[PDB]
């Protein structure tokens, strides 16, 4: 129930550009989390604006949308016990400068505007983001052979 | 047009199950190849039979199709100079026993029936395979920043 | 000599099952710690009951012993300056969810019950643990060639 | 069962001294081979003289035995389909200079005399070698959870 | 001008001797930092005393200088936003015992006198250190192709 | 004498640009070869023309010189038994298409005009190239602590 918790992770345009797709996935694979959905795509401004709706009334919003629309992205859904929160920990701090060596952001990027990845915030927002980026038909259900060795 | 050649690579169910998705993707990204399309899905027999249509007369046909439908797959398209042939070189011989250390199959698997990845045979089969697995809507066009350091 | 302190590190059954032996060993070698003992074994309940004597009164006791007896384990002895304590650091918090990225648990597991490794608590318990798991003849004494580049 | 074949792999003293134990072990685990026995030991001349009985008449014989007795070693037993033969492939040619990149010797050593590892020659000698180095009780029998994803 | 900040990093003799030169360089390159200068050399005491001038009154001064002159060093200059501070974060605490797993010192060393790398303290000391170790002729100016995916 | 053989390896502008400096060095470190000289620089056309003198009368010579002068390079000198030839093997085929997975060129590049690295040809030319790129004062002499474990 708690092991079925899901989160949305997306490789931003700079992550794709600098060749970090394999490395990011591998970090989640290795940890024992389960890949539920994955696709490569060009996000539409219309989708980016929904995704980033909270920054609407914030300065330079259109610059962000434009930037997110400048290259393809890799949206994903990972499942497991406390994946939202743990996922966030693995990514490191949103601002790369406060990210610790060992976290994804700590090892691979420098500035907040080019921080290679996004991971849902909390369960509720993970929920909204998954639904925005994927159809229910794009969410694959399977059972890893190593399951019993990962969970009690 | 040479540098725009495309090939179809697919992580088989045993690749998914043994957590090699990122390791595999990483191998293509490091090489200098460009990701054009990617998805995570459970393939129907309908699609598999079509995909494996050439092996219809083979006695292992029905089991192959059954095996390939026992877990999710990760189909993808890579682009770059001579990617069908280079791609085949990177995965190693079809029978893991003949693959050399250094190749994908070579380093991560042992038996022909659990050979973790599928790679297009030739340009002609690549084209058929890509059209079968992806809509034209899902093949992304983008320009890598290092393109000029990869291709003269 | 503080450089001669020893600690007991054991890879649990989920670690073995998940293929993390080489990787775990590599983390200690990389660091400059010296391997003193190593073996692959299936631990008996009797052996596990002495190892876990202190938890004898706990309601989970019996669950623990059955689990630790459900697969093979890799007991080992590492030597070096502050190895008991530093070793602990390297593994992370007991609860993987509290373990930070870059640590053995942080990077490779999720649930407390399936936390892949065991590291002695302190110097006193490391001594108890080594005696339980190894014979005097099983402790190898050697001098690494890089010794003078590791210690002042 | 061809999947139950065993081979003897031993990390020589230069491999131990050079810190390649974890990395060597990792190459076999990655591959899908199953660990059956493992230990850290200092081999006696008497033990080395039975291991090398066939070279007894050679002028280098005595040199070899002294060398193999100059540091600790890591004897191990791996199991799986064509492991004797495949294991050999993975190590490379006896002469590292003839060993290709991607192989244990190709990637990690240079001179024949300091070639970091030993792998049985054939099935008959693997059986001889295992009996010399391990006791029946030291061979662990277990079933990896990924077994069905490794073999047909 | 912020993004053009520079820091001095140096692989100490124990880093050279334990074969960490490429691993270290790799860590800065992956991060997104830009190499400005690099060389392999044996430092004189004359240079070391100058370099360590601030520790002149320290009782360990003469031994430090003696140790630092016992093997070749790999001095280098890296450039990028907040590189002095980030750089210090990546290497970990000066005393390896306090470094966290994930940092350079943390992952590869154990004692303060064999802490494998040197990283500038602050912008002011970076400037002095760079001027001491390199001529203006040896600092290279170049523009990385991914600059725009690193810096906004 | 034969263990003192030396070779010239240079990371080309595309190797620097795509972040392969650390990875390339690490491959040589790990193998047991010894780093003798290293520097980061911008090669002058005057130096490139001397280096490439053999292609003088060949078509598009000026394009090559121009290309080599378009970014900084990393000239190096590695020492060891059969380093010229072995070094060449590690690099893989000059044309990336014929390079095997596991070689430097096999894992990281695609086209002959953007093949990231250069390695002397033969002893005699290694000799001429070292002298062209480095002063005798830039060649550091030292002795690795692991030496006896590398060479008989």
């Amino acid at each position: 129930a708690a092991n079925k918790e899901r989160t949305f992770i997306m490789v931003k345009p700079d992550g794709v550009q600098r060749g970090l797709v394999g490395k990011i996935i591998e970090r989640f694979e290795q940890k024992g989390f389960k890949l539920v959905a994955l696709k490569f795509t060009w996000a539409s401004k219309e989708l980016l604006e929904k995704h980033y709706a909270d920054l609407s009334a914030r300065p330079f919003f259109p610059g962000l949308v434009n930037y997110m629309n400048s290259g393809p992205v890799v949206p994903m859904v990972w499942e497991g016990l406390n994946v939202v929160k743990t996922g966030r920990q693995m990514l490191g701090a949103t601002n790369p400068a406060d990210s610790l060596p060992g976290t994804i952001r700590g090892d691979f990027c420098i500035q907040v505007g080019r921080n290679i990845i996004h991971g849902s915030d909390a369960v509720e927002s993970a929920e909204k983001e998954i639904a925005l980026w994927f159809n229910e038909k794009e969410l694959v259900t399977w059972t890893p052979a190593a399951k019993d060795w990962i969970y009690e």
